[PDB]
DNA sequence: GGTTTTTGTCTGGCTTCACACTTGATTTGCATCACTGTG
DNA sequence: CACAGTGATGCAAATCAAGTGTGAAGCCAGACAAAAACC
């Protein structure tokens, strides 16, 4: 979700049309996103991101509120489908027992991963060519093997 | 079988607690509300 | 889909206070009378 914050922060300025930008433009995008977040979702800017911020910003209303700052309807649809895919994927690895708490999300995880992969490769070409983050690689590749090997993922987390 | 312990009873009579109703008049319990905090 | 708080508020539910005449239970008397675990 911190990387999604960065994605919104970069896309609010329409980087896909302007490949080059200055740190002043980056700070402008920072300020606009932070203001609109505090105005609509009642959040605050935080220096290093935490779990409560992650859960709040991984909501459909996050994109439903940030689309007002970007003009492109194609970008609106792309962000909406990206958020939908991530929210479908989250219960698989956050469930305390995915075999008896989200079988519908477990049965189509591979198809959702393929759709997310193709969307990242095509519609967000400006960031994910030759560089993909560790956590997206893990989430898109190794989750079904982990759930088949162990039985659950969220039970073995470090929140305790 | 003996021996000791462990429970059972006997009826008249005593105290002690629960209840039978009803109409309010409190007092107790538990869910709601949007949030933090360790990352 | 982290989970245990954080306190004020509000409504459902439990307890009760008033009245007297009952039932139901526990126990007192001293004595007689069956089960049961070791020889």
């Amino acid at each position: 979700a911190a990387e999604f914050y960065k994605i919104f922060q970069l896309e609010i300025g329409e980087v896909y049309k302007h490949p080059n930008a200055s740190k002043e433009e980056r700070k402008r995008w920072q300020a606009t996103l932070d203001k609109h977040l505090r105005k609509r979702m009642n959040l605050k800017p935080i220096m290093r991101m935490n779990g409560n911020f992650a859960r709040k910003l991984m909501t459909q209303e996050t994109v439903d509120a940030v689309c007002e700052l970007i003009p492109s309807e194609e970008r609106h649809e792309a962000l909406r489908e990206l958020m939908d895919l991530y929210l479908k994927m989250k219960p698989v690895w956050r469930s305390s027992c995915p075999a008896k708490e989200c079988p519908e999300s477990l049965c189509q995880y591979s198809f959702n991963s393929q759709r997310f992969a193709e969307l990242l490769s095509t519609k967000f070409k400006y960031r994910y060519e030759g560089k993909i983050t560790n956590y997206f690689h893990k989430t898109l590749a190794h989750v079904p093997e982990i759930i088949e090997r162990d039985g659950s993922i969220g039970a073995w987390a470090s929140e305790g």
